[PDB]
C-alpha cells in the first residue's frame, strides 16, 4: 500500500499549538518548516512526479485582534492555489523512496509573478495537499495526501512573537 508520512511531525506540531504563520512576498519567501514527506509502497520501477498544492482551510478571512487569531464574517468562495511541482520530478518510484520528499524551494507570494512562486491570499488559513502522479506508464493515477499538522495562516509578517522565536530557535 502507498503509505505517505510527515516527516518532523513533532516539530510541526508546536507550530500548529501557536497557530503556525507563513510570509508571503512580492518576489516570494521559502517556508520553514519545510513540507518533508515520507513515502513507501511506490514501485521502485514506475515514474511519479510529485505536486504540492495549498487548500484554502476556510473562506474566511483572518486577524490577529488581541493575541488571537479570530476570523471574519464574511466569507468568500477561495480560488484553489496553483500547483508547484517537486523540482526532482520526473522520477523513479526508487528516487522518492531513498530519501525523505522535501519541498524546501517552494515560494510563497502574495502577488501574480513570472513563475515557480505559489501564489496564495494573506490572512487566509492553508492545508498543504500532495499530489502523487503516476507518469508515462499507460495507467495514469493520483494519490493525494493532506497535512493538517501543517497547516498555517499566510502572513506579510509574524503576528505571534512566540512564532517568530520558533521559527529562529529551529532554523
Ligand atoms: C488566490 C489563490 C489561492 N490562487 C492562486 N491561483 C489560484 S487558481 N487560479 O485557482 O489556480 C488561486
Ligand atoms: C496586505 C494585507 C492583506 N495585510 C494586512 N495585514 C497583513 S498581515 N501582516 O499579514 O497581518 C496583511
Amino acid at each position: 500500500e502507498l503509505r505517505v508520512g510527515l516527516e518532523e511531525s513533532e516539530l510541526w506540531l508546536r507550530f500548529k499549538e501557536l497557530t503556525n504563520e507563513m510570509i508571503v512576498t512580492k518576489n516570494g519567501r521559502r517556508m520553514f518548516p519545510v513540507l518533508k514527506v515520507n513515502v513507501s509502497g511506490l514501485d521502485p520501477n514506475a515514474m511519479y512526479s510529485f505536486l504540492l498544492d495549498f487548500v484554502a482551510a476556510d473562506n474566511h478571512r483572518w486577524k490577529y485582534v488581541n493575541g488571537e487569531w479570530v476570523p471574519g464574517g464574511k466569507p468568500e468562495p477561495q480560488a484553489p492555489s496553483c500547483v508547484y511541482i517537486h523540482p526532482d520530478s520526473p522520477n523513479f518510484g526508487a528516487h522518492w523512496m531513498k530519501a525523505p520528499v522535501s519541498f524546501s524551494k517552494v515560494k510563497l507570494t502574495n502577488k501574480l509573478n513570472g513563475g515557480g512562486q505559489i501564489m496564495l491570499n494573506s490572512l487566509h488559513k492553508y492545508e498543504p495537499r500532495i499530489h502523487i502522479v503516476r507518469v508515462g506508464g499507460p495507467q495514469r493515477m493520483i494519490t493525494s495526501h493532506c497535512f493538517p499538522e501543517t497547516q498555517f495562516i499566510a502572513v506579510t509578517a509574524y503576528q505571534n512573537e512566540e512564532i517568530t522565536a520558533l521559527k529562529i530557535k529551529y532554523n
